[PDB]
């Protein structure tokens, strides 16, 4: 049980308005044949065009919502809509394109998918709310066959060119005209009552129905993300490394230790309330403080209400000491907090569009995160950049930068004994620059840092006496 059997039943009720008379009894094997595709009894890595919900969740980075609306069907123009916001009009002869024949429409489809997916996935998963026209339009831009590799690299082939008779991945498909061996899933097969808009609108108010195919494509992908990542969560599923995952995660650990150690040194809190990951470890193990942990899994639907996390009778006095919320999304942070909150609006290859303003952050695991809301931080301020270190001023080993290329560091934010004494040493200059790179990496990945209003790095200078 790995792939979806072609002999699995496909429910056809959603298809009968576009395809009247369609048999109630239908398999994927018969549906694919009706779509104009021939599988030829082939055991070459592509057993079915359709995939299971479990296979779709493993390939969420490949998801592209797709919808087709009749403009007027061999005689009528079709409006092809994608969750990228693109609408194309194919004549049989929010970006809205005018009617053009299939031979040019298919070139645009290949360019659009390749640019969207080349840094995300090795494939495309068309996410549908199948009513008929989208399935019967596939033969005009899709070719299938055995699994193949790119003509310029080792990656699996996703495109085909009729001009050259060659195959390419998303990175090398310029000038290609056919989508090759795409995958697809029909959300209607999951058991829903009522139409797409009524189901989507139960969980999301950010995607309206501007009555175009791309709006339906967007809503379909949104509903699928809600079902697979919001109401249902699976953190066991691992996702491949596609970018700066490791550097970002290492930076996150460095920044957390730096900020918490400095808050404890500057304000000397007798107790720290660490709220979040039930598997968390003390980020500052040498700190004198009474460290208390509170279990809260990452919220994927709405941000936690602070009244439910803190109230209903723990140290009980969360007002004593400091509260640490490291990626623990709450509606309104208490004034005595240290906070790391992912900004869902960030544009990156790790952050995928999500449900109801939320985003799907995929870094080793998939985490649907509720919409970023500035009002959650009303009791705090933005945490400014600083580097603090009490370690001895001593270089050690071969230096990365040569003596002639090295410039001594000058910075008001290098909080060290050497900078207090008027001249930053080589070791602290190296560590400052490495820390600044890690910090910038974390910020640019979408993380935002917030702190209690009394936080002042001026209080760190007296820890050198
Ligand atoms: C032009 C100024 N300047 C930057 C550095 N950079 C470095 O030493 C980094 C930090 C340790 C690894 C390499 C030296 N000098
Ligand atoms: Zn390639
Ligand atoms: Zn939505
Ligand atoms: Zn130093």
């Amino acid at each position: 049980p790995t792939h979806l059997s072609v002999d699995t039943k496909f429910k056809t009720e959603g298809l009968c308005v576009d395809i009247p008379g369609i048999p109630k009894d239908m398999t994927y094997r018969r549906l694919i044949s009706m779509m104009g595709f021939k599988m030829n009894y082939q055991v070459n890595g592509y057993p079915n065009m359709f995939i299971t919900r479990e296979e779709a969740i493993r390939h969420v980075r490949a998801w592209i919502g797709f919808d087709v609306e009749g403009c007027h069907g061999t005689n009528l123009p079709l409006q092809l809509g994608f969750s990228t916001g693109v609408n194309l009009v194919a004549v049989p002869t929010p970006l809205m394109y005018k009617g053009l024949p299939w031979n040019v429409v298919r070139i645009k489809i290949v360019q659009m998918l390749s640019d969207t997916l080349k840094n995300l996935s090795d494939r495309v998963v068309f996410v549908l709310w199948a009513h008929g026209f989208e399935l019967t339009s596939m033969k005009y831009f899709v070719k299938i066959g055995p699994e193949r590799t790119c003509c310029l690299c080792d990656r699996r082939a996703t495109c085909f060119s009729t001009a050259s008779d060659t195959y390419a991945c998303w990175h090398h498909s310029i000038g290609f005209d056919y989508v090759y061996n795409p995958f697809m899933i029909d959300v209607q097969q999951w058991g829903f009552t009522g139409n797409l808009q009524s189901n989507h609108d139960l969980y999301c108010q950010v995607h309206g129905n501007a009555h175009v195919a791309s709006c339906d494509a967007i809503m379909t992908r949104c509903l699928a993300v809600h079902e697979c990542f919001v109401k249902r969560v699976d953190w066991t599923i691992e996702y491949p490394i596609i970018g700066d995952e490791l550097k970002i995660n290492a930076a996150c650990r460095k920044v957390q230790h730096m900020v918490v150690k400095a808050a404890l040194l500057a304000d000397k809190f007798p107790v720290l309330h660490d709220i979040g990951n039930p598997k968390a470890i003390k980020c500052v193990p040498q700190a004198d403080v009474e460290w208390k942990f509170y279990d809260a899994q990452p919220c994927s639907d709405k941000a936690y209400k602070i009244e439910e996390l803190f109230y209903s009778y723990h140290s009980d006095k969360f007002t004593d000491g400091v509260c640490l919320f490291w990626n623990c999304n709450v509606d309104r942070y208490p004034a005595n907090s240290i906070v790391c909150r992912f900004d869902t609006r960030v544009l990156s290859n790790l952050n995928l569009p999500g449900c109801d303003g939320g985003s799907l952050y995929v870094n080793k695991h998939a985490f649907h995160t509720p919409a970023f809301d500035k009002s959650a931080f009303v009791n705090l301020k933005q945490l400014p950049f600083f580097y603090y270190s009490d370690s001895p001023c001593e270089s050690h080993g071969k230096q990365v930068v040569s003596d002639i290329d090295y410039v001594p560091l000058k910075s008001a934010t290098c909080i060290t004994r050497c900078n207090l004494g008027g001249a930053v040493c080589r070791h602290h200059a190296n560590e400052y620059r490495l820390y600044l790179d890690a910090y910038n990496m974390m910020i640019s990945a979408g993380f935002s840092l917030w702190v209690y209003k009394q936080f002042d790095t001026y209080n760190l200078w007296n820890t050198f006496t």
